[PDB]
């Protein structure tokens, strides 16, 4: 079971449908779902979805505060990436290109979610906002010309962020990145 916390973005269903296509048990829940209830689902992984506003992240930060009750892989997508960054002591701010487009990224550490993938990928993303200061204890996994932090992970915990939307088909290997993340939740 991969739980997708709905932060209100336009592409949240695509995350769910991608996982379904992959044969992964998954459910979208309101981001305001109480933690106990999230715990009663026995999640093997959690996704913090995109959305319009850091002011509407519901209990995403609460999940991180209580990570010891979960101890499963977490993937933040765009706003989810940014909220993880803020929570862990990094900084988010405006980028230089607010419109969505395909952007080429360079994978600098294939780690887990980029395992087996090419070194450069075009991904569907905006930089209306982005991570400006990496959190302590995190490492960068991918970059682009205008944004050094296109993907990141905690150095010690399976907590991941991507700035772009792997759930959008335009993203090269987007389905594979989601698959790689799901495979992490099935092994430990």
């Amino acid at each position: 079971m991969i739980v997708i916390m709905d932060n209100g973005g336009q592409y949240v269903h695509r995350i769910w449908r991608t996982l379904r296509y992959l044969g992964v048990e998954t459910k979208i829940i309101p981001n305001t779902t109480p933690l106990e209830e999230i715990k009663a689902m026995n999640p093997k992984g959690i996704i913090f979805s995109g959305g319009p506003s850091l002011e509407n992240t519901g209990n995403c930060e609460k999940v991180l505060e209580h990570y010891d009750e979960f101890n499963v892989p977490i993937l933040g997508i765009c706003l989810g990436h940014q909220l993880i960054a803020k929570f862990f002591g990094g900084k988010v701010g405006r980028g230089e290109k607010a419109e969505y487009s395909l952007v080429e990224i360079e994978i600098i550490d294939e780690d887990e979610i980029f395992k087996g993938l090419p070194k450069r990928l075009k991904v569907w993303e905006s930089h209306m906002d982005e991570v400006k200061e990496l959190p302590p204890k995190f490492k960068i996994l991918a970059r682009s010309e205008t944004c050094p932090i296109e993907a990141m992970k905690h150095e010690e915990l399976p907590i991941y962020g991507v700035q772009f939307h792997p759930e959008v088909a335009h993203t090269e290997k987007g389905e594979e990145i989601l698959r790689n993340f799901a495979k992490l939740c099935g092994e430990l």
